[PDB]
């Protein structure tokens, strides 16, 4: 249809919890949260395309040293991206990884809606401006008694909104609850957020595909064969593309658009592969599924675990439900015994 | 006393009432609110800077013709600062200058917050880039039953929060409740607004007075005496100085600082002055009194009148106790019968 | 369909600057201190507008450095302006109020310009946070001499162009020059004083007077017996308003995009005036002359001055050629015994 | 107690251009088309980033444009550098993607200069929402003829500086000349692409390759039996990880930030490579070589080509000595029979 129109109008991510949430007859307690960080999808944001150099320490005013000599800005994001969260009153378990485990809320700042995020899709190649920003992840709690480290401890399957922040050029948040997904591309000159494209729904035949290529030798051949499917496409086929990124987001937002594959195990270094999965290799798979995309670990999907620690890393392989549950008859082609 | 820290750490709207409001066991119905106008105090805060000339119809998608020639902008502002309140879900008596009477929310998009407020400060003179920015309003809706235009017709005495937006060159959103004042000087790298100056409190002796002394003539031998007394100090005294901005807010700001006293009643041209009081000569009279700052009219405190119309117009003077209150022993030598 | 965003042919300062002086092959380097000094006045915008992520609002404490009595502000922006402009090479001889004594900038560059001027004028009146501004003009000199001060004093009738800001609700560069006044306005999207404002000259006989009437017993014979004048214009009609600013920039601004009696008379503290030849008179006052807008000082005039210090008060008293010339004619008709 | 807030002696391109050029009186007309390019570039960035107020997002309707398969923003964001670089005169020649034939600047300016570009290659990787850039090298030729493209036809090892950006997290003007590889990073502030990040040297036998294994089929023999070599350093120790972004534009960045093996080998739809020289060859390899990063092509170089078409697809190869070396190695083994 066509009759797309003139401006006098915006839309936030406040307006869509503060709309859709009424229509949920509630608070509006489950918007104390995000807008801290939707706070923050502008507040770091911005922080790189400063954080190569001359700015952070002294030339912002840093100075809570922290770490050895690896880091501080990482740190100084979640480092007001903590307390922010006590800043909404309504904060439970505070899951972060920056800290071994997480920080369970006093009395005061107390609601039914525990944080799973990550403050830092691993920003640390920095040095390139690559597609990186914020992530995140949420359970409206589901127990009830003093709130330990534990709840944090829940899959995406009962986990109603887990995601992410991504700051290509375009601060774009795609916000999504239990029912669709939804970006909200910012706009600084009002520092406002604004949603873009109403309704995602995971894509279905891509042509990119996203791992490591540079990792031949130790993987495996069951893995080494959704690979040789696309280089050498069997019956008469075209070769898939590919760009990687390196990051999570970067490939796994591609896959939001055009067509895009992350493929990620265990890198054999790693028994799981590299992503802490409750605020890794998790917001995406949730985001995707909603939208109709089968997320999974190839041998497992993703959104259903017994979460056995906090911190704990996996795999996560997802796209087209054609391309990348593809897998299944490629892990199922490699069938031995 | 002395500790001004580092950085970690910003100073929002939105936990000004997502804090305070709670330790008020609420909904955070009343934060529903301000944050539209938040959103609003950048909003149109940049608008001006485009303002000027090549900035606005077609150079920013404007068609939605209003008006005969004299205008769009204003409207275009308010345009959008109309139905952003019903956004909010919790609107009731939406207040504007702009339509004759207001506009009377429906049954879905109703709170019990009627917000009363100028969408603009009469802008009109914008050719200079002088002090202008919001204005606003809002009682706890006394009454119950379907809100007609009504209630809108309340004194500042019985309004817990009426207030303005100041775009200088510093966005500051002065926040301020039944209980003290507090300036947001935002952050556009993060467009993120900043409280700045913890709580306000009126001066006491200021050394500028606002009221348009291009106007000799026609003004009346009471407040055409209040002026000797600046000028021709009596007692061996010093001539008071003045700025006159023209605007309300740019002269009852100062006020917020230095030493500014507005004088403006009827201009016998007008039978009152020029503030359409309900949403113009009300806002700051009501948050200089929470910090201690002694508003009126000279024949009438501004915040206790039976509202004997919306767009009802009216007079403020005020300032330091000593010095806007002065008036009264001015009022009270010109004591003829 | 049809597709429209923006202007693709920006008319930049830069690129104004660079095809003005085609008039008669400009050598091409007028703008090489132009978008050198340009740099400045762009950042300065921000320092009263934003607090980069602290300023002087957090870094130690509130200790009291009575010790003083200016801003700090006034030294990292004139320091800054100081220090963009000698890389250009094209400096010749320098003079400011937040400095002190001829400074220059070595054999080892030069260029030909000699710019005058003050860091950021008003500052203090910033704090009351009023959209104040800045003068500063520029000189292409007649000297073979080694830079002593009797080398920038000149009066306007001898300058090459003469500038100045308002960092308001968006900073416009303004200069005057050989074909008349311009007016860049501020993009930040980009940070661009661009010429959206294209030629300038006000209305014939302004009725709006301007100057602090605060000062009534300090002013010479003349403006007292011409106040009333535009009080009630004899002429029984149209009686003058005022928007006076408060700060001296903006006294010259709104009233250049309209039409007004701006002036400065010698009082008690002024036996001279105050606002110096160099970076008062000269820029602003020969923006206007030359904006067709009269401009004076007291008895003479602004065009023609020369001053034993390079600070040196020079008065100033500037508006439409009826609405000075009036005053001029004052001065004519009040020679007096 | 001590002040601190910012820099105030800034170092602005257009200062270091103002300077740099200093080795032998510069003649100060370099940075002409350098300043009046920049505006450009500078403006580009919020295209991807932002949407002004509204952009193809929202004008008319989702009308069924398949006539053509190329973006819009694609037009205004080259006709604008195509715009605001004739303007300085210095123009002689113009090459770009985003046009055809050769067009120019009348003697009625001209200057000394043949910028040969792209707009923003990449565009549709921003889509996909990807930090993409542009390549855009400029040429300080030798010639009385009247422009024929006979005359652009030049190779790197005969310009005067190549460069380009990314509009990712924060747009980084990079130029190679005489002296080596700077980087200039942006700030938004004042819109400033500014020396923060000076002189810039890969690491010798860096540990990352880079290019899309996707195309596996396609390649010479050379990176084939050169890829593996790789994947376990026959050395048996570290093997090379890869964050080939997928845009070309940064996978020239990260890299040169590092050191790893990007390249482009002569494939089926390309007998010929398809990164035309006087626009990627002679920039950003002219920025690579000259940067101490071995560039190379197929068997020959690009510092060394001669187009019939000055859109001529001249293949890229490269990275750091030892790491490109190995492969120009592998081609000096590889001359087989
Ligand atoms: O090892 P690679 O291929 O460079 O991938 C980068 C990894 O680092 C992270 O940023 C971790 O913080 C991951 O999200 C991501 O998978
Ligand atoms: O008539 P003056 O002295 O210029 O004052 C301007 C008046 O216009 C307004 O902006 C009305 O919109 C008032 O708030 C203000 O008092
Ligand atoms: O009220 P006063 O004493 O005339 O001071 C205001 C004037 O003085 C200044 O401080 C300097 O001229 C300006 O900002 C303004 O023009
Ligand atoms: O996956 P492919 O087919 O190699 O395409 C990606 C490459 O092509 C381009 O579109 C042009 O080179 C670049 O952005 C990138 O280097």
């Amino acid at each position: 249809t066509d009759q797309a129109a003139f401006d006098t109008n915006i839309v936030t991510l406040t307006r869509f919890v503060m709309e859709q949430g009424r229509k949920a007859r509630g608070t509006g307690e489950m918007t104390q949260l995000l807008n801290s960080l939707c706070t923050a999808v502008k507040a770091i944001s911005t922080a790189v395309r400063k954080a190569g150099i001359a700015h952070l320490y002294g030339i912002a005013g840093s100075t809570n040293v922290t770490g050895d000599q690896v880091k501080k800005l990482d740190v100084l994001s979640n480092d007001l991206v903590i307390n922010v969260l006590k800043s909404s009153f309504a904060t439970c378990v505070l899951v972060t990884e920056e800290d071994k485990n997480a920080i369970i809320v006093e009395p005061e700042k107390r609601g039914k809606y525990v944080v799973c995020f990550d403050p830092l899709d691993g920003s640390s190649n920095i040095d390139c401006l690559v597609s990186i920003g914020t992530i995140f992840g949420i359970y409206r709690k589901n127990s009830t008694d003093e709130p330990s480290e534990k709840d944090a401890l829940q899959p995406g399957r009962n986990l109603v909104a887990a995601g992410y922040a991504l700051y290509g050029s375009a601060t774009m948040l795609v916000l999504a609850m239990v029912n669709g997904v939804n970006c909200f591309m910012l706009d600084p000159a009002i520092g406002e957020f604004i949603l873009v494209d109403r309704n995602v729904k995971i894509k279905k035949k891509g042509s990119i595909y996203s791992i490591n290529e540079g990792y031949a030798k130790e993987f495996d051949p069951a893995i080494t064969e959704y690979i040789q499917r696309k280089k050498f496409p069997p019956d008469n086929s075209a070769p898939y593309g590919a760009a990687y990124v390196g990051s999570m987001v970067a490939d796994v937002h591609r896959t939001l658009v055009y067509g895009g594959i992350f493929m990620y195990p265990a890198n054999k270094k790693s028994p799981k592969g590299k992503l802490r999965l409750l605020y890794e290799c998790n917001p995406m798979a949730y985001v995707m599924e909603k939208a109709g995309g089968l997320a999974t670990t190839g041998k497992e999907a993703v959104l259903d675990i017994v979460p056995t620690d906090i911190h704990q890393r996996a795999p996560i392989i997802l796209g087209s439900p054609e391309d990348v549950t593809e897998l299944l008859e490629i892990y199922q082609k490699h069938a031995a015994k």
